[PDB]
């Protein structure tokens, strides 16, 4: 099983679609992916200033 | 049996060509094509600015 450690003042998104219902965590929590979450893939800007 | 998963805040369309019926869906979930939709191929535009 696939889990992911949340840190302390972050948050993530998953989605199950096999049971169609979404589920939002925050703080430092473990998510315990069930055999068809995905997480929400955020592509941010960072490098010097950012890109 | 051709399934994608549509991003959180998107939304794609298909048609049922056998049944001469129309559906939109959105946000993140799965579309499960039957044996006759095909997906709306949108041509946007991209680039360094815009192509």
């Amino acid at each position: 099983v696939v889990s992911y450690r949340v840190p302390h003042n972050a948050a993530v998104q998953v989605y199950d679609y096999r049971a169609k219902r979404a589920r939002v965590v925050f703080g430092p929590e473990l998510v315990t992916l069930d055999p068809e979450e995905q997480f929400t893939v955020l592509s941010l800007s960072a490098g010097r200033p950012k890109r």
